[PDB]
Order: C-alpha cells, then sequence, then structure tokens
C-alpha cells in the first residue's frame, strides 16, 4: 500500500530523505521538529546560499486549513515589519510540494530549553534575562498593531529560538496556534505551564494573556525552572494560587470554571476547594520575593555580588513580574508600557 503516490506515510505525513533535493533547490539534511502538524527540515537552500527550516505541513485538509490562516498571518506581519526588527522569524516564502504546504524559514538552531539545559536548569544572569524581555516585550509591541491584534496563545520556551550569534538575541516562531482578536474563541487553549487564568477560568481573553505567558517565562528564564508547572489545570491553578494568591472576587463571579478551582463561601469571600484526597502552601505564601531570592543572593544564592544583580535590580524586575502576572486581564502592563518600565533603564 501507498499514499500520496509513495511520497507520504500512513499518517499524511512527507516521507523525509535525507539528501533529497527539492526543485533543484532545497537540499534536505534532516529532521528537527515533528507534531500534529507535519514536520520542521533543515535544509541547504542553494540558490541564496543559506541555510533554510521548512515546515512541512501534511497532507490532510484540516492541518492544510490551519497552516493557511498561519500563512496569510505572517504575511500580514510580513506587510507591517519591513526591516525585520521585532524578534519574530520571517517567513521567506510558501509553496505546495507532492500536495504538501510549504513554509520556508531562516534556519535557527536552538530554543530557550536548550539554553537552559546548558546551565544545567540554574538559569541565565539578570542582565541577559532582561536583553530577552526587552526583545520579547518588544514582539508583544508589534502584536499589539491594532490592524495585526494577535494573540500568539503558544509562547513557550520552545517557541523561542536563538540567534547564532550568542547570548545577542531570541526570535519567535510558530504562529500556528496564533489567531486575531475577535476571530478564533477556542476555548482549551495555551501551553499548561504558561496558560493565564482568564483561560483556566473559562472567560474571555484578549492580547493579555500572551504578557502573561512572557511573565512566566522570563522567571524561568533566570530560575532555570518553570515558575507554576501544573500536571492538569486544577494543579495549575493550585500552583498560581500558592504564589499569588487567591483572585479577586469580581473574576471569580465572572467565570465559567470558577468552581472547579474555588468554592463560595456564605460571607461572599471565595476560598480554594478541598478534597477528600494533593498539600499545597496556603495562598499567596509562596513569594515571588524569595522565588527570586531578591535579598539574598538570586536563585539559589548564586549571584550574590554579581554586577546588575543588586537588591535593588531584583526589586525591579519582581515588580514587572508582578505586574505581567496581574490577575486582571484589563490592568495587566500592557508591551508599550513594560518597554517604558525602570527594569529596562
Ligand atoms: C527534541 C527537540 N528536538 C531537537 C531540538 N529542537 C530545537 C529546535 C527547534 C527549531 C529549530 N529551527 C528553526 N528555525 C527557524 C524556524 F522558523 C523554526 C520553526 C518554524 C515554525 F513555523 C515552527 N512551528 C513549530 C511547531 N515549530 C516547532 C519545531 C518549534 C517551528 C519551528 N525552527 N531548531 C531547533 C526541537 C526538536
Amino acid at each position: 500500500k501507498v499514499y500520496n503516490d509513495g511520497y507520504d506515510d500512513d499518517n499524511y505525513d512527507y516521507i523525509v530523505k535525507n539528501g533529497e533535493k527539492w526543485m533543484d533547490r532545497y537540499e534536505i539534511d534532516s529532521l528537527i521538529g515533528k507534531g500534529s502538524f507535519g514536520q520542521v527540515v533543515k535544509a541547504y537552500d542553494r540558490v541564496e546560499q543559506e541555510w533554510v527550516a521548512i515546515k512541512i505541513i501534511k497532507n490532510k485538509k484540516a492541518f492544510l486549513n490551519q497552516a493557511q490562516i498561519e500563512v496569510r498571518l505572517l504575511e500580514l506581519m510580513n506587510k507591517h515589519d519591513t526591516e525585520m526588527k521585532y524578534y519574530i522569524v520571517h517567513l521567506k516564502r510558501h509553496f505546495m510540494f507532492r500536495n504538501h504546504l510549504c513554509l520556508v524559514f531562516e534556519m535557527l538552531s536552538y530554543n530557550l530549553y536548550d539554553l537552559l539545559r546548558n546551565t544545567n536548569f540554574r538559569g541565565v544572569s539578570l542582565n541577559l534575562t532582561r536583553k530577552f524581555a526587552q526583545q520579547m516585550c518588544t514582539a508583544l509591541l508589534f502584536l499589539a498593531t491594532p490592524e495585526l491584534s494577535i494573540i500568539h496563545c503558544d509562547l513557550k520556551p520552545e517557541n523561542i529560538l536563538l540567534c547564532n550569534p550568542k547570548r545577542s538575541a531570541i526570535k519567535i516562531v510558530d504562529f500556528g496556534s496564533s489567531c486575531q482578536l475577535g476571530q478564533r474563541i477556542y476555548q482549551y487553549i495555551q501551553s499548561r505551564f504558561y496558560r493565564s487564568p482568564e483561560v483556566l477560568l473559562g472567560m474571555p481573553y484578549d492580547l493579555a494573556i500572551d504578557m502573561w505567558s512572557l511573565g512566566c517565562i522570563l522567571v524561568e528564564m533566570h530560575t532555570g525552572e518553570p515558575l507554576f508547572s501544573g500536571a492538569n489545570e486544577v494543579d495549575q491553578m493550585n500552583k498560581i494560587v500558592e504564589v499569588l494568591g487567591i483572585p479577586p472576587a469580581h473574576i471569580l463571579d465572572q467565570a465559567p470554571k470558577a468552581r472547579k478551582f474555588f468554592e463560595k463561601l456564605p460571607d461572599g469571600t471565595w476560598n480554594l476547594k478541598k478534597t477528600k484526597d494533593r498539600e499545597y502552601k496556603p495562598p499567596g505564601t509562596r513569594k515571588l520575593h524569595n522565588i527570586l531570592g531578591v535579598e539574598t543572593g538570586g536563585p539559589g544564592g548564586r549571584r550574590a555580588g554579581e554586577s546588575g544583580h543588586t537588591v535593588a535590580d531584583y526589586l525591579k524586575f519582581k515588580d514587572l513580574i508582578l505586574r505581567m502576572l496581574d490577575y486582571d486581564p484589563k490592568t495587566r502592563i500592557q508591551p508599550y508600557y513594560a518597554l517604558q518600565h525602570s527594569f529596562f533603564k
């Protein structure tokens, strides 16, 4: 039995062959990534003499349709970013090849997990975190351009790639999960560790959900470890609550899924639910002040007396993160204002 004249496996994926040449132009090197959508391969573009990443979408209508939306968002961004100055990997071109949609990007070689793994998950410096944070806030600034109003919806270390000159810069990839404000209203979205309270609570959401993800990611960049590593949605919300306390009553009163996590008392206040069975630190007592080590030399005490890691520096970082982790999406800090924060001065 053959699929797509022998080009596909039994799962609608193009059968990648190291060394194959596509259209006398792309010399396929190796598989670099894979997922439900298809595959990403490393290839050498002989015409432009440069390494590229090619995202090969499955020969399957559902994934083709998803990726056609992705292409339209990338092309929209290209129309607003002729200088490629916003830390988003640029779509160079797209084409159909043997019944697969192919998106071609400049080739980057590492993600943020790779960088953290090289620190043995001890985290990078506050100085490097500051540079990456400014770059990510600049990307979010661009996405909130009114005509764009793009919600990435899947910010996580795997979708943040490193630029080849090392410690210079990161760039965002994977807009296959993204939508525009008021175009898709899917409810179980974001990667769980980076999932905002509004999404957990089943409430309406906007571009502020990406700023929540970014706050979580920035803490993880500096500490080496995920801030909120929930094994399921209840564990996820409970780990958020350990750090930030019970969400405001005016939010829980409007939340479809409030009762998945909390119970309203006759007093009108909200508490965590309890179970006949896990055990959590009391609400708000796992202080970000101590996660970051503001007064104790940073994470693990490893930054004691290091330039750019003074108590004053840590207090500005802590303040920015808490502004990104505001429970209220209407008052959570927005990209332009984050970029004006004293942490970046
Ligand atoms: C077990 C981990 N293995 C080995 C380590 N490896 C890290 C890694 C990841 C990516 C690259 N290279 C690269 N360069 C430019 C690009 F634009 C994309 C790109 C574009 C897209 F549109 C994507 N859409 C999705 C879903 N992905 C995912 C693959 C992130 C996209 C990636 N990728 N190099 C290394 C991961 C796999």
